[PDB]
């Protein structure tokens, strides 16, 4: 297939590199510098707000050092993929000439995200909201798992998003696919070829790979609006012949990435509402 | 890149006010016998009418007319000196003392250095007690306002702007009204940041959206709340109308932005509190 898958006590001026943005928004902090905001990750309101902040890091993750220096931070925060720990050790000491820098490593695309993110929340002093959300998620998982054990046992789920010319099926080790799997949900054998990747990729001709799905989730932005490639997928002729489509069991899923525990809880709420309707 | 780059007599009777001296003699109710060329924008309309009757002894460019000073026959000459120009003014000071006792105070910056320098001149012309009362009242009012509107200060981003020819400026945390907002603990716009250690950051009209994070915008005016022509031209720009703060009706004039004395600095505080009340 064409796509290949997977320090100050009360700090005042925080630069948020990648994954730090979710942290400062949840803590009600206005950063003095951010990684370029992508709208799909945030509330419309949050995006309008984030767009007024200085940009210090790009999509491709390269850091504008002079811009960071210009912003005069008391604290620089960010998540780091663990496979790039070596590179960022050097990057780290550069940023230290400007300000105290706190990087946390995380592995993979599952619970590693919301845990790295919980650590950053501790560091900016929003540790307690953050730990409350962690405990609430663990509670809600247990509760939902038992309250709907029959539905969970009998229903095959799939989580999808579109890319250019192909769609993806999210694996059990990533994003909403992880959370579904944590609940004990059965998922389509379409996810299986992902192996250790986060998602498996298929052509439009292979849409009937999802035929064993009773319930289908498609990734959307915070307004339940699908990306243009996901919209293309839902407009495919073969999409209409899917049992889950004909049965009216196709649902938007906000915050599929579950970058924080708060996001992971919103995912659970949405899964619960679908479980209710079965 | 932008075009704009960033034995003193007891009870003296005949004072020549060079630069920064004018604010001192006015507040002390003294009629100086000579002044630096008065600049209308720094004074009330009525004050300027008075000052215009006095002999001019120093020009805008700060060159001193020694002859004019001797003709005024002062018994005391006073003024502020930018600390960078100290060497130059040792020579100047020596010349002036052939005429009369001469008192210069060095100051650094464009922040608290100013109002503290004019506080010293105030003491020297015998007005020390009114001056010191202003300094205390300013410190008091900063504490008061800081606590009373702590929530507004925490949530509101401010910006202080003025127009120049073809471009505009955003004032920095170390200068004029920007320094007073900073001293108060106000948060100000990212637009200051390119200034570094300079007093202001300059922008072209196309870059007006750099003020997009400001909730409240102040613009410098004269003592009659009249903006200068260059500031008017900023306020009439198309892109200005799209600013969140403009759309929110939170654009306000700001008098005595320069805050040359503690009394001026207090008038600035009074205008900021007034804005905070309307959140």
């Amino acid at each position: 297939h064409h796509h290949h898958s997977s320090i100050p006590a009360d700090p005042q001026r925080i630069v948020a590199l990648e994954f730090g943005t979710e942290v400062v928004l949840e803590a009600g902090i206005e950063p003095v510098g951010v990684i370029e905001p992508v709208a799909t990750l945030y509330t419309a309101e949050e995006f309008e707000q984030l767009s007024t902040y200085p940009v210090v890091q790009s999509a491709s993750l390269e850091i504008n050092m002079e811009a960071i220096a210009e912003a005069q931070p008391d604290l620089i925060i960010g998540g780091v993929r663990v496979e790039s720990h070596d590179e960022y050790v050097g990057i780290r000491e550069d940023l230290e000439k400007i300000a105290p820098t706190v990087f946390f490593d995380f592995d993979g695309a599952g619970s590693g995200l919301r845990n790295m993110t919980l650590e950053l929340s501790r560091v900016v002093g929003d540790g307690e909201r953050a730990e409350a959300e962690q405990q609430r998620f663990e509670e809600r998982v247990e509760e939902i798992s038992t309250a709907y054990a029959d539905q969970l046992a009998d229903t095959t789920f799939a989580l999808v998003f579109g890319v250019d010319g192909e769609f993806a099926v999210v694996n059990t080790n990533a994003w909403g696919g992880e959370i579904l799997h944590t609940l004990g949900a059965k998922q389509s054998k379409a996810q299986q070829p992902a192996g250790e990747n986060f998602a498996a990729f298929y052509s439009y001709e292979e849409i009937d790979e999802l035929s064993d799905a009773d319930v289908i989730f498609y990734e959307t932005d915070a307004q339940e609006n699908p990306d243009p490639f996901t919209e293309a997928l839902l407009e495919q002729k073969l999409w209409q012949s899917l049992p889950a489509v004909e049965a009216g069991q196709v649902h938007p899923l906000r915050y599929s990435a579950a970058r924080t525990y708060a996001q992971a809880n919103i995912v659970l709420d949405q899964i619960e509402e679908v479980l209710k309707g079965l």
